[PDB]
């Protein structure tokens, strides 16, 4: 019926949210997955309106930047919110996760491997006052809502990227001594059946 | 009934463009601007959601992010975008704004006075490589659209944001020689009568 493509490097990173909603939702789509190798020809192409993935295809049209995308499937999915309200509480956080993965960049790229510095000191001076920030606003939206989502009293998308990160930390040995209700989040959010199948059945790759 | 409060800076910055959707759909607001004096004061008291600026109340509830509130804004007076669709474009471009904005923001800073470094080193080694990526994406808009507006063929809150950038750096000194379309852009959506009244009237800040 409506046709859906998304293209992202092969990794979860910034596409992962995305191929959750479609699961959340029963949604077919193409998984277009490109290597590192084959960036540099797509990339030529023009095919990707700011020169950068993920990008989606709705019936051939295009359209870019990660939130963008997954806020558009989220609204046709009703995963973005159950008011106006709702959904623009869900964008203020989504914002706010930005802010913290900003701040958090320099740690995750020598970690990762993309950038410079010593990983103990980047641990301490960048991502854990980064961490405690944006966690402690997480713990706020936990306990507003009332329900173990954050925002209202069901699933939306910034808990699917929310528990995800989280997910990821926890894996590497984080401690969540300080937020033990993210810890809770996330083994909620990734139970949820057409999450746990997802996780499951999806390529295994590094980030 | 609906109150709506805006509490920002005395300036323009990030909480102009939710101004200026209050004065394209004339509603009544309060303009809350905050000095210095005030400031740490309002953030120690955890007003603000994330305790930065700007922040929106409505009927007294908060909302955060200077996106998510012109989103918020914009869809109530549709000026979000016609279809769901010119709505994630609307998005896309805007998240591509914020992108450059954060390129840019070593330059801006210290125009400002915030951040260290020389602004004439600054300015071509950083701001005019952002520049004029970004501009380059703005035009391919405008001609995607075909309408004089950077998303279908009527006004979004993404032409107010990028209107106003372009009518400051063109006011402070900068070169649009190589783009005439923004420049043009710009004047079309300044001379909006609601936009040119607002402009005509608000206090008149450096930034
Ligand atoms: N604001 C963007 C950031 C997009 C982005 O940084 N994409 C990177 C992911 S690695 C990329 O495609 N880099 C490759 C390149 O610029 O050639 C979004 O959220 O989608
Ligand atoms: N992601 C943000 C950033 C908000 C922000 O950086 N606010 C600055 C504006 S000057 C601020 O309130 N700084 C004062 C402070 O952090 O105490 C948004 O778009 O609203």
């Amino acid at each position: 019926m409506v046709s859906y493509k998304l293209t992202y490097f092969n990794g979860r990173g910034a596409g992962e949210v995305s191929r959750q909603i479609f699961a959340y939702a029963g949604q077919q789509y193409e998984d277009n997955r490109v290597t590192q190798e084959q960036w540099p020809a797509l990339k030529e192409t023009c095919a990707a309106p700011f020169g950068q993935l993920p990008f989606l295809e709705v019936d051939g049209k295009k359209l870019a930047q990660s939130h963008a995308i997954a806020r558009f499937l989220a609204r046709e999915f009703k995963l973005n919110g159950k008011t106006a309200w709702e959904e623009a509480q869900v964008n203020s956080l989504a914002d706010q996760y930005k802010d913290y993965s900003s701040e958090a960049r320099p740690y995750f790229y020598a970690v990762m491997g993309f950038g410079p510095g010593d990983v103990e000191t980047l641990k301490k001076d960048i991502f854990l006052p980064a961490f405690e920030k944006f966690y402690g606003f997480l713990v706020n939206f936990l306990k507003a809502s009332g329900s173990g989502f954050l925002v209202g009293d069901s699933l939306t998308w910034i808990d699917l990227a929310i528990a995800q990160h989280s997910a990821d930390l926890i894996a590497k040995g984080g401690d969540f001594s300080k937020f033990p209700e993210l810890k809770a989040h996330a083994e909620k959010i990734q139970a949820i059946p057409q999450i746990k199948k997802w996780i499951e059945t999806r390529p295994v790759t590094p980030f």
